[PDB]
């Protein structure tokens, strides 16, 4: 009913990273490692890095899906709200309703899992490009956090799986998210919250 959120680094080493790109109020797309939640304007590119120690094997996949963070909602499937999965929005592949999408890759594959009816978002795995050590994959977030009738408020977790042919677990890792109007101010907020408790 809810799908595993447990960091697990596996065989490959695999693990995210993320630019460091301030907290100006004009900042689009911005992560907190003290939080371990990325704040981002709605339908902004969120570049997320993919690390490992060794090289996984032709056919690996790097799978997102989101979660709701608190656990009275967890098995509430997270999805976009009523106005937003209405909007004529759509890139050509990702469905409407999908909250996650990967910007700017053709080989990307849209799930609505059919026992589960949860929506992700997969990619085939590839090596950097030359005179890079990690492989940026670059997402777009569909719904403010704040969406009535959809996340209404409610924070969700993005779950990154590194996937074999079979769909079976690599590695894994997450982060927290908040769509927002202001990511720089709303990180600045959070981190002094943190700070003074
Ligand atoms: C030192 N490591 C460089 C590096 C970084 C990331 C790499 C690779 C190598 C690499 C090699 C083959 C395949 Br298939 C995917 C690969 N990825 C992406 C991910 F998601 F698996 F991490
Ligand atoms: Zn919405």
């Amino acid at each position: 009913s809810v799908p595993s959120q447990k960091t697990y680094q596996g065989s490959y080493g695999f693990r995210l990273g993320f630019l460091h790109s301030g907290t100006a109020k004009s900042v689009t797309c911005t992560y907190s490692p003290a939080l371990n939640k990325l704040f981002c304007q709605l339908a902004k590119t969120c570049p997320v890095q993919l690390w490992v120690d060794s090289t996984p094997p032709p056919g690996t996949r790097v799978r997102a899906m989101a979660i709701y963070k608190q656990s009275q909602h967890m098995t509430e499937v997270v999805r976009r709200c009523p106005h937003h999965e209405r909007c004529s929005d759509s890139d050509g592949l990702a469905p409407p309703q999908h909250l996650i999408r990967v910007e700017g890759n053709l080989r990307a594959e849209y799930l609505d899992d059919r026992n589960t009816f949860r929506h992700s978002v997969v990619v085939p795995s590839e090596p950097p490009e030359v005179g890079s050590d990690c492989t940026t994959i670059h997402y777009n977030y569909m719904c403010y956090s704040s969406c009535m009738g959809g996340m209404n408020r409610r924070p969700i977790l993005t779950i990154i799986t590194l996937e074999d042919s079979s769909g079976n677990l690599l590695g894994r890792d997450s982060f927290e998210v908040r769509v927002c109007a202001c990511p720089g101010r709303d990180r600045r907020t959070e981190e002094e919250n943190l700070r003074k408790k």
